[PDB]
């Protein structure tokens, strides 16, 4: 059961990074956890630097909030920005300085697929408003795996494609009429693209929505606060039905309300 986003709030900090190297990054959980993982398994990637490859893995939420990682994966390839997601036992991330999406099976630590997103800009071409090499933004919702980006053909407007979680083949593609660079970030809920924009570093709003079903968009005003004033990523988890975000060394979640 899905619905339309009508509310965002109740930001909760779950974990503060140990060092300044965790100023920004991406943390997430698997909406469709596979053995030996569960709905509590938590992955954390500090992305401060040029050589990002370590992936902290926590078995329990108590472990994630208090103790140490159960395991540390070393990615064969370097990771770009904060747009990665975990889905069905695999990490989906962007190859550094490339337009290549990579499926990395966590349990076997094996690369299952590599796929350039056709015509997509990368490494500074189409980042979100605050920049940060955020050209390519992966997403998981109730329908599965998506990728958010832009192309020259789309004239810098946000483009979203439904991805095959197995071989990363583009199944469907939608062109919007909103510039990706005019927006702070984005996520997908029940097949609906939502964008986030900032009046300030602490003040944010969900300002736009595009339904891939109907094909029509809306302007919106759904305010929420960036408590620590430097958000580097915000994704949606279709299982917990919350927003996961990274804000100035803090790994936070937002609760939401769907109509
Ligand atoms: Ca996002
Ligand atoms: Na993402």
């Amino acid at each position: 059961g899905c619905g339309e986003l009508v509310w965002v709030g109740e930001p909760l900090t779950l974990r503060t990074a140990e060092t300044i190297t965790g100023k920004y990054g991406v943390w997430m959980r698997d909406p469709k956890p596979t053995y030996p993982y569960t709905q509590e398994t938590t992955w954390r990637i500090d992305t401060v630097g040029t050589d990002v490859r370590q992936v902290f893995e926590y078995d329990l939420i108590s472990q994630f909030m208090q103790g140490y990682p159960s395991k540390v994966h070393i990615l064969p390839r370097p990771l770009e920005s904060t747009g990665a997601v975990v889905y069905s036992g695999s990490l989906y991330f962007q190859g550094a300085e490339s337009r290549t999406v990579i499926r990395y099976e966590l349990n076997t630590e094996t690369v299952k697929a590599e796929k350039e997103i056709p015509g997509a800009g990368y490494h500074g071409q189409f980042p979100y408003s605050w920049g940060g090499y955020t050209d390519i933004d992966l997403a998981v919702d109730e329908a599965g795996l998506w990728v958010i980006y832009s192309t020259d053909e789309a004239k810098g407007a946000i483009v979203l494609s439904k991805l095959n979680p197995e071989n990363l083949e583009l199944e469907q593609t939608w062109e919007t009429n909103i510039r990706k660079q005019s927006v702070a970030n984005a996520f997908i809920i029940c097949g609906t693209l939502y964008t986030v924009s900032s009046y300030t570093s602490a003040d944010a709003t969900v300002n736009f929505a595009y339904d891939t079903g109907t094909g029509i968009s809306k302007t919106l005003t759904i305010p929420f606060k960036n408590r620590y004033k430097y958000s580097s990523m915000i994704d949606y988890n279709p299982l917990e039905k919350k927003l996961f975000a990274w804000d100035n060394l803090n790994m936070v979640t937002y609760d939401i309300k769907l109509s």
